[PDB]
Formats: C-alpha cells, structure tokens, sequence
C-alpha cells in the first residue's frame, strides 16, 4: 500500500512527521466575492515561506485539505512542495455547502460543466457523474493538473445534513469504493460525526477508513467516545485557536480519549486557514506553532498527567497519519 502525494505514491514509512489537516495556498470563490481577505491565503512565497518553517522543524509531510469549493491553487503548492521538500497530500472533493454559493472559475468549467455556482453544478449533475469528478481528481489530478489527490473529502453543516450535502457524502463514499483513497470529512463545529458515519455505514464504507475533521470543535467525551468506538480517526485541526477553546481544553479532551484506549487513532492540525494565522502573511502563530511549541507544551503537561507524553506525539504525527492516509489496497 501506499500514500498519494503530489510527487508520487510513497511507504507509509516515508510519510514522517505529518499536520493532517491544512491549508496552503487557496482563494476561496465564496469569501473572495465577500471580501473577506483574511481567508485568501493568496501569495504562495508568503505560504511558501511558513511550510520552510515546519521543514526546518522537522516536519515532512502536510495534508492539504483544500477542497474544489475552496478555490484550490494546485500549481502553487506543487511548487512550494518541489521548493521545500515537503510532501504535500491534496484533497479531492467537497468543503461544506455555503461556500456552494461561490462562482465557478473558468478553469474548471471545460472539468465540471458549464455552471455558473457550485450549486448548480450539485443540484443539477448525477451522484455518479460527482462520483466520476472524484474519482478522476484522485486518478487523474486535480483540476486539469498531472498532480494527484490522495483523499476524498466531503463536509456538512451546522446540526444539519442537507439532501444535497448527502448526495455529496454518497457521491464520495462511491469514489472510495472506486480509487480506495482515505475518506475526509468537514463537521460544521465538530457536529453530525455520527450522523456522517450512518450514511457511509449505508455505502458500506469500514469507518476506520474515515478521518473525522474539526473534532476539536466539540468537546465532549461521551460524543468524542461513540466516535471513537466506530474506528475513525478524529482530527483535532483547532490547535491554537483560543477563540473557541483555551489549549488545555482540547489537550484535555485528547487525553480522555487516550485514557479511554483510542490513541491510536488522534490525528492534530492546525487548519491555517487565514493571513492572520500565517507567520509570514500577518504574524499568526504560523505552521511552525505545533513543532515548535504545542508539543513540548503536550509532552510536558502529558508527563505530568502520567502519560507517555513522547510515545503519544509520535503517534499523533507519525504513526496515525501512516495508517489513515494509506490507500486502502
Ligand atoms: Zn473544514
Ligand atoms: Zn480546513
């Protein structure tokens, strides 16, 4: 088996230090036309100059969850992937619904059809023609480009799953059955994880093929352990984000988790989706953060706990990475 990256099919062995769930270079349709700068990230030498950092650090692989909705920048990353050495995971698929309001871009129309919004071309196109767009980012490349994706995403919304967000999940648990690239999902503040897993329970997808983004969102041990028990992985992507929980709350949530005997199945990110996130755009914590800071902080505050803070570590960007990401063949 193996792990997809932009450059090649690689051992899981040669994954390394891994943050599963990021943004690199992205111009989203829907907040562009909002103005909303922030969520642009829209210089790749800027973008480029962050992922050095974490190659300075030691990091070696970034699962870019950049999504077709999410204004994907693939020749950019593919050079800073080339420029650095890091080894970038692109995701094929679906962010989450309200971005569907966004504009297609021209680029993508002679790929998707002659649609003027994402919602268009989702309302109006065959769950197996969504399954054939899928599949042929992760067999193919992604958007016109030789580079390929080495997940499936999908997402859904706040306490909601739509019918069209549905036909989304079904449409991309059907491009697993086809390429068996691991599964990736978007929950809306951490909500729907079980109802998500209901739907591909009915595709027949083994959940431990599943990697559940934003968990962090929700922190909530009854609701994290029903997750847990079904096998998927759970992404912690919040790392630093004071404005919805302090540090210790999401360190504490992961170490209930591993208390409870599912630290094999923790994934960490930072999801760098803003200028004001990025070192090098406006000063944010950056992706050096986690390397640099998160994970003495963990080791240390784990030791004190009685955990084996440093076996942990490597299991959260080393070892379970290694096992989510690979192909399922
Ligand atoms: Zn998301
Ligand atoms: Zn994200």
């Amino acid at each position: 088996s193996f792990i997809r990256t932009f450059y090649g099919d690689i051992a899981p062995e040669q994954l390394g230090f891994t943050y599963s769930h990021e943004h690199i270079v992205c111009v989203p349709a829907y907040w562009q036309e909002r103005d909303a700068d922030d969520l642009l990230l829209d210089d790749k030498e800027k973008s480029q100059l962050d992922v050095q950092d974490f190659a300075d650090l030691g990091g070696k692989t970034i699962v870019d969850a950049t999504a077709v909705d999410y204004g994907r920048r693939v020749l950019d990353v593919a050079q800073i992937s080339k420029e650095t050495g890091i080894q970038i995971v692109g995701t094929a698929g679906f962010n989450k619904s309200f971005l569907w309001d966004g504009k297609i871009k021209p680029e993508l129309k002679p790929i998707i059809g002659d649609f003027e919004t994402y919602y268009e071309w989702i309302e109006n196109t065959t769950t197996d023609k969504l399954t054939e767009f899928v599949v042929n980012e992760v067999e193919n490349g992604l958007e016109g480009t030789p580079y390929k994706a080495g997940q499936v995403k999908f997402g859904t919304g706040y306490n909601m799953i739509t019918p069209l967000e549905e036909k989304t999940i079904r449409a991309v648990a059907r491009a697993h059955h086809e390429t068996k690239a691991p599964i990736h999902s978007h929950t809306e503040a951490g909500t729907m994880a079980l109802e998500q897993i209901e739907i591909l329970k009915q595709e027949n997808i083994p959940l431990e093929y599943l990697s559940i983004g934003h968990m962090d969102r929700n922190l909530d041990p009854y609701y994290h352990k029903q997750v847990a028990k079904t096998g998927a992985f759970m992404s912690f992507d919040g790392i630093a984000k004071i404005k919805y929980a302090p540090e210790s709350a999401r360190i504490a949530a992961i170490l209930y988790l591993v208390s409870e005997g599912f630290e094999d199945q923790i994934l960490v990110s930072g999801d760098t989706a803003r200028k004001t996130y990025y070192k090098h755009y406006g000063h944010g914590p950056g992706l050096e953060y986690i390397a640099k800071k998160w994970v003495p902080r963990f080791i240390d505050e784990a030791n004190e706990k009685g955990f084996d803070g440093e076996k942990l570590v490597k299991k959260f960007f080393v070892d379970n990475p290694a096992r989510c990401f690979t192909f399922k063949k």
